[PDB]
């Protein structure tokens, strides 16, 4: 995150760092006990980090999952940004508390109202040399309407203002949370206001989700 401040621990016990080989790669989303949603260009040993703020010290809420499936979106390929969302399912239920609870996610199919201010975190890059946080990030960025988002801003896609503040390298998977409900996943250009942030619309993809997690 460009621009943010140090989240307030354990505040938001929906967020997830996915990490490959014991390093912090991508953020996500827990949206059941059993599933992390994050980005596809995301994805070697994957595992996922539930109830974190520090990558680094000692928090009694930490645990470390590993990911029994790994499930792109059928229509998800390397060279597009369309349909970039990925279902992680963990090994076993993660075990919930004031520091790990799942985020409720938008089912209606209709956008965010351009203007309304919206939480993004993320452990991703704190500035363009690359500096990455041992704690986890946060900013508020307004929905930017898609007609001046616009080429490649479909209506499965969302933008919001890059304008200093930001989500960067590290934050994709992560979550755009608008009062409280789940409405983007992060999926480029870090802090500059003429390339708003781009976030897929998880209301867009509700029906796939829910199938997903319907196969228990
Ligand atoms: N702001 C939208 C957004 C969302 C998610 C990820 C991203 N950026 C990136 N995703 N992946 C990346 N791999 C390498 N570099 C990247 N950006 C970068 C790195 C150093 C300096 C700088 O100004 C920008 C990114 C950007």
């Amino acid at each position: 995150i460009l621009g943010g401040r140090e989240a307030e621990a354990h505040a938001r016990p929906y967020m997830a760092s996915v990490q490959l080989n014991g390093a912090h790669l991508c953020g996500g989303v827990l949206v059941a006990e059993q599933w992390v949603l994050s980005a596809a260009h995301c994805l070697g040993k994957v595992q996922v980090l539930l109830g974190a703020h520090s990558l680094s010290q000692p928090e009694p809420s930490k645990r470390l999952y590993d990911v029994l499936r790994a499930v792109p979106h059928p229509d998800s390929q390397p060279d597009t940004i369309d349909h970039d969302l990925l279902l992680l399912q963990l090994s076993e239920k993660a075990t919930l508390g004031p520091a790990v609870r799942p985020l409720p996610w938008q089912r209606v199919d209709r956008d965010v109202a351009p203007g309304t201010l919206c939480d993004v975190a993320g452990w991703g890059i704190v500035n363009h040399a690359g500096r990455r946080p041992d704690s986890l990030q946060h900013v508020l960025l307004p929905v930017l309407d898609r007609a001046t988002c616009n080429r490649a801003i479909t209506e499965r896609l969302m933008c919001a203002e890059s304008n200093r503040r930001d989500s960067c390298k590290g934050d994709s998977g992560g979550p755009l949370v608008c009062g409280g409900v789940l409405e983007g996943v992060v999926t480029r250009v870090c802090g500059n206001r003429k390339k708003p942030g781009i976030y897929t619309r998880v209301a867009s993809y509700a029906a796939w989700i829910d199938s997903v997690l319907a196969s228990a």
